[PDB]
């Protein structure tokens, strides 16, 4: 997921629309944007799809003002297609909004304490709307009017000892302003900007990612620290805060590994730097390992790998070839009557160039592995197009735990990697030889971009889950929601 | 506008849809339609439009449950076409929706008082939001769970006493049921249903107007009588109460003349009976006064008058004939460039038989008078029609005042009555003839058919205000309101 | 069907537009506008659905021009609201669109000339294109250029004697103008009307009712003779010719007893006035063969049958009272899963005012009963609503026989009239007495308004079929259609 | 524009579906899909967009049938985005439907040779109507039944004997079967394909570009020759001809330098490979003529330049850098009433990763340079990102001239390259250095992969028109073409 905040002097409509458009890659199943009008009142869009199927011209009128938030879907475990989408807001007290990137380990817990203890229904299956609660919650406590910044950051100090997970939140509160923090652990990435129209005015705006700020000509300022939490008042006023005891940076190793885009920077790190490093590490791996195989070329599998894929093609002495073309635009299969639906994914997805394939001992280079029968279908396409040995190699480490953190991932029964050594793995998806970035490289690789960073979130790696909360009572009750997805899915199917 | 609620034992989403679309006439604008369903979560579909085009399948699938209210708009000031519909909802306390019809005549100082003792926010103009609030504030009190019967008019009580006006109400509260309830001047229509399905489980449906029961095949109980609540629990049991202090029943006598269906029985007055008895005590009247006229035949505006001019017809032993034909589809017109915007309206609503004017003195019959720019265009139709004299006959009194009980109306100085005597309005207008319904013999006519009532609502007629809060600086909020009414709708076009 | 034809000096659009609309009566299954812009070419739009839902901003924007025609569908065999709607077109010769109000009973043959002779292929089941392209065929003969008025009309004249069956048509020529023909039977509606702008300009139009001329303001001019042609030049002027042999008039007798709207004069007869009088001949009927019958009460089924069943009463010297009431909205029933849905298919319709039926002997008049089915259903209502005795009129004679002139109606087969006489239709569908209008009555009370006209299209009664070529042959053909027509219907809905 | 067809033995539809979404980069305007269904009727859906927005579930069960032809647009002259989209059919004679991807040079001659001597009308701007009705014409010659395989062949020599341009075609014949044929100057890509079933049934298809038949598993066969004609009959049987006098191979050099897709093959050149030829080319050139010049890193406009950019670093020895990464997703820009929108438009397609300009002389790598407008902000880009000196490299030659043979391309006025030399150039786009390919060397590099082809088609370099009959009136007629296309773009917008 991504999010955006605008704190401006003009309208944001627009902004919003454009920021929100540089991040779908964080999530194309749904979008929302919210504005507080010049009467004081949210004004809401969201459905879903892609964000410029979403906002029309007539939607776009409707969200009037100069401050604003937005929000873009990844599918994942109690947010499904078939859900309402973010962002949710509450009318009490003052009126409330919230866009919400992550994960709570505690969703449960934390919704029987706020329908017991406060009698707040939670009317989805979504962790975002809980913690919105969760924030109305402590910002009720206060009576006197106006909220003071000090009454805000004790809210949110107040949330973050009741909640567990990763989260980068922004909301807003109506006649006051927009807030933004991030969870103690700095799991999910969160930046700052700001925009200077002249020597009175400025406005600022948070995202997930440094290119939405890029985009709009915001100056980069700092990611928001870990715990931190950001003020900014609907005069133009910034404040901040620490509201959270221990903060510490484990900035989540996945968004470097391919799911944020390479023109970013996350925690003083070059998203795109780091990736060639990836390469470097696996390249150096490769070459001693696997000293005595006939590599004739390296080929990525689009787009991820590309340059990951060039390093490691430098480091070897080997030609790079394009051997993979993946179509921008792919396009859905209808349920045919009397029409057959037996075909395979992943030939809509990419395509192969033949003639960089035959006859040729080929490396292909992927980002990950996570179940493998896509894995096991591209190796599949190399032999079609005439390779005779098929290598492949993983960005990333082997894959072996969910993530709990807010990326969607499937259960770890589901996982290759989950219970099998290497060789296992191989022999299961075709491959004649398979590696595996090794973990510690992994982290010297990003971590050489910012030695600061001391530990990163490697759950998925490794297993060790920086927020101690994660068991299999946990783990069920995701495949709870889960469950309850695919038959909301499955009902909208059948009505169309 | 016009409510349902359906407690029933199995799904009702396609028996709110039915029940609506025989209410349609009570509201063009929006619908609006909210089940409770197995997960005890709220499910809701509302937009702009008909109920045929609101709710596609993809929509009634979403409406899981057994339990759901509905509703239809219509227009008035602070729920414009460009504003946010009917039914709300707020998740705190215990999670409410609410579906009203009426008016609040001190919904600013309930705003108000909402945000200063509760910090609960207000996020659009429609006072049925603030109606749910009130409610909702009045059920937080109550902290032990789950709340008794008795809590709820407990509740339902308190808000009687805060809130002035119109108002018949539909309401669910998750976790427990719906409820019901009417003003203590009991203005605005509502009955009760029952349907038997086995000597254990009977289903309970509310409605505007007795013939969405009829429609359904739900048993006819009763009116819900002036300050009763109604209660109903999700296992099918059924409590009352009276709620309000010295309760009274005023029904709105417009809901007679024309707003209602003529097949519907409003506490215990066939719509149609008192609709034909009108018909004789204006076609004794102008036997009476007009007793020196010659008239050739009485043609109705159709719909509503046709049979009351069959019965004035009748007493003058005049012919009647079927003179004006009203289509039943009406269409749009494009705002057109380099295409003439000059037409006038009417034309499409009504066509004229010309051999049914062609030199004849023509007595027409309407059911009202508002503006009176319509009434015009309706004389010069006949004229071009062929029609020497032209008299015009209102089935209702001079509307001298504004509605603001929940019928939409426009304010004093655009009624052509208002300051006016009858001679006046007939010069206006450019009748030969022009008499009024006495609203003496208006109230004959209705009362006649339950001699119970006393009082009736006719606050349009004479002035008399039965809430007592009226002044003209009330009049003048609502003025603000329809202004910023006008703004919505022409930037919505403008976007377009 | 209804069509629209204006041959203008002004934009067309929202003209055609509003002239559809008061014909929508004639067919609610499709819309289409075709206009000819500044630069001789067809300009479209056409779709399912009402002429409101059809059009919207885009699609009058590209409808530009100052000459267009129109149509709206009823659902007949070879033309399924599945289908591709009218109106169609060719290139060639110079341009021609048609469209078309009637049925050819040849069309089998027709197809098959064009195909081996011209090599023309039809692309859809309607006879509309088929028509279009007998006369896009006769065109092509004439090869000099401009085509003059008389290369037109013997156009024209050598299509009647090509096709066989009824027809209203209006359509365009690129180039030269507009025209309209009516079969050498005289049996489908079509008028002519004129609009002076100044002593130099007249617009001109043709439509299937006179109430589309009044809507927008056109001078009546007369009916369209029975095989008569009208021609009407881009340069606005007008020209006719007799373009058939042995012309008659037999106008359809249904137009007048439900079909067409009351106001309209179809060959110089009131709509309107013919009903009474078909009331009139009823009422006579009735009290000459129910004299002994004990009737407490008319009550019509609406709409149609208000102001006959009005004329029955006062024959019958009885009260009038409006017992049923149509639902002005229907909606649809959605298709759903595990979902009892106890609306009953009567309900949908009408509803019953329950005091105007207990206790009492109630006759009630329908306009026509085709399949029983319903008019059982009816007739049960009335019983559930509290009647003793129940008869029924039928304003029509018995339908025994198909209609393949252009009014959609079931086989004979499916006809309860059909081998059956009075008694045992009144037995099976529930009735205490069923009556039925003589044909001989009929034809009187619609001949009484115009006695010029000497016979009618009675085929659905008496199985006279004027065009003399319906043989078993032509009605599988039929049969086969509808099969087509189901098999696409039902597709659409799986797919949906 | 790209074209699809499928002679197929089992349902086409989804095959053509999604061999669309493979050409999808060819034309993202609007697309189309017709079928020959049971009954031998065309079967079609097109409209505005990209395919996955054209195609719903509803539209894809009305696509039945085992041959098809689709097509996707690239806005043109004639065929604007609000102009109606292709695939065209006329229904004599027999029933013909047409698919093209180029332009006709003598369009207006053949417009008015199709109205004088076949008078058939021409309804759209669209010169592939002109294509279809010529082709029409020639095969309406033919008197008896059926037409044989030289009958069609036949009519496609003469209608190469008419038509003047360039033009890659596939088109069905009711009751026979495919067609497909190239512009004797094989200008316009086309290749052939096969799928085999089994020993006694084979499926065919064309397409633009060899990538359509890799996604469906169809074998690639060869291209289609210059000037041949293919035939694919409804039972499974491939015919050709050579239709032209005089067919020589010169292909469009643009589709190897950015406009198709790198791993096709057309005439047997693979684009990836040619596109590395031409970065060698062009990094030699780079290294002889600025030896003297301080390049710190090559970075590419993504994304057809990326492979060059990697071939120019190479050969210069110097470090290749993601420093522009292209926004996946654009979003439309809403035209908004009193408000600023300050995202710049080179913002809008491309960012800046700041951290690979700063303090560097860069060399950018770009396809071509039409306008220069884009251009000069791009290079504003890089400076603002802190690049000291920008030079700039384009793949491709200067651009002076229009291109008329179907690739759409402003007028010569508005090349930057037009009537100046390189250094002008330079001057106005702000560049410290600019470089162009050399003309020769392009030929070169797409030379080597297929020696056999002697000539391209250079006419946008060099200005020579293979057709010889580009003069200033068919510019004029072009530019009328686009007069009104933007009158009919803007009007929807008006109307929008
Ligand atoms: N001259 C013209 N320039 C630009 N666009 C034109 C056009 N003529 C037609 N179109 C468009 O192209 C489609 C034609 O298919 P039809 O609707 O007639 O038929 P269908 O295939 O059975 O559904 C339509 O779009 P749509 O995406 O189905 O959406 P709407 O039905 O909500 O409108 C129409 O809007
Ligand atoms: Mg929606
Ligand atoms: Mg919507
Ligand atoms: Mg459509
Ligand atoms: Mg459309």
């Amino acid at each position: 997921c991504g999010i955006v905040g605008i704190a401006g002097v003009m309208p944001v409509n627009q902004s919003i629309y454009d920021a929100l458009t540089v991040l779908q890659h964080r999530g194309q199943d749904a979008a929302g944007i919210i504005t507080i009008d010049a009467n004081n009142c949210f004004r809401l869009r969201k459905a879903n799809g892609l964000v410029s199927d979403v906002f029309e011209a007539r939607h776009m009128q409707r969200l009037q003002g100069n401050m604003g938030i937005g929000h873009v879907r990844y599918p994942t475990a109690g947010s499904s297609s078939a859900s309402e989408a973010q962002p949710f807001y509450v009318n009490s007290p003052y009126g409330i909004t919230l866009a919400h990137n992550g994960n709570l380990t505690n969703a449960h817990e934390l919704r029987k304490k706020l329908f017991e203890e406060k009698r707040r229904h939670i009317n989805t299956t979504s962790d975002s709307e809980i913690l919105l609660n969760i924030f109305a919650s402590e910002l009720d406590n206060f009576r006197h009017y106006p909220l003071e910044a000090d009454n805000i950051f004790a809210a949110i100090a107040a949330t973050n000892r009741l909640i567990r997970g990763a989260y980068a939140c922004v909301a807003m509160i109506i006649g006051h302003g927009m807030v933004a923090f991030r969870d103690p652990n700095g799991i999910r990435p969160l930046v700052l900007g700001k925009r200077d129209i002249d020597e009175n005015r400025t406005e600022y705006m948070v995202a997930s990612e440094s290119v939405a700020l890029d985009t709009l000509g915001f100056d980069f300022l700092r990611d928001v620290a870990p715990g931190e939490a950001i003020y900014i008042t609907e005069e133009g006023q910034l404040f901040t805060r620490q509201c959270a005891d221990n903060p510490v940076s484990n900035p989540c190793l996945f968004e470097y590994v391919y799911f944020a885009r390479p023109d970013s920077f996350i925690d003083k790190i070059s998203v795109y730097s780091a990736r060639v490093n990836m390469g470097t590490k696996l390249g150096e791996k490769i070459a001693r390992e696997w000293e005595d195989l006939d590599i004739d070329v390296v080929i990525p599998i689009p787009e991820t790998s590309c340059d990951i894929a060039l390093e490691i093609a430098r480091i070897l002495g080997k030609p790079y070839r394009q051997g993979f073309v993946k179509n921008r635009y792919v396009g859905r299969t209808f349920i045919m009557p009397g029409q057959q639906l037996r075909r395979k994914s992943v030939r809509r997805k990419l395509n192969a160039n033949r003639a960089e394939f035959r006859d040729k001992n080929v490396l292909l280079v992927d980002d990950s592995i996570v179940r493998g029968t896509t894995s096991e279908q591209i190796i599949e396409m190399a032999r079609e197009a005439g390779a005779k040995k098929v290598y492949l190699a993983s960005a990333a480490p082997e894959i072996r735990f969910p993530n709990v953190y807010g990326i969607d991932m499937p259960s770890a029964t589901e996982l290759i990697a989950h219970g099998r050594e290497v060789d296992e793995i191989r022999q299961i998806i075709g491959a004649d030889g398979l590696i595996f970035q090794d973990l510690n490289d992994l982290i010297d690789a990003v971590r050489a971009e910012n030695p600061d960073i001391q530990q990163f979130e490697c759950s998925v790696f490794n297993g060790v889950y920086v927020t101690k909360d994660v068991d299999q009572g946990y783990l069920d009750f995701l495949d709870t929601l889960r469950n309850d997805d695919a038959k909301a899915v499955q009902r909208q199917n059948e009505v169309e």
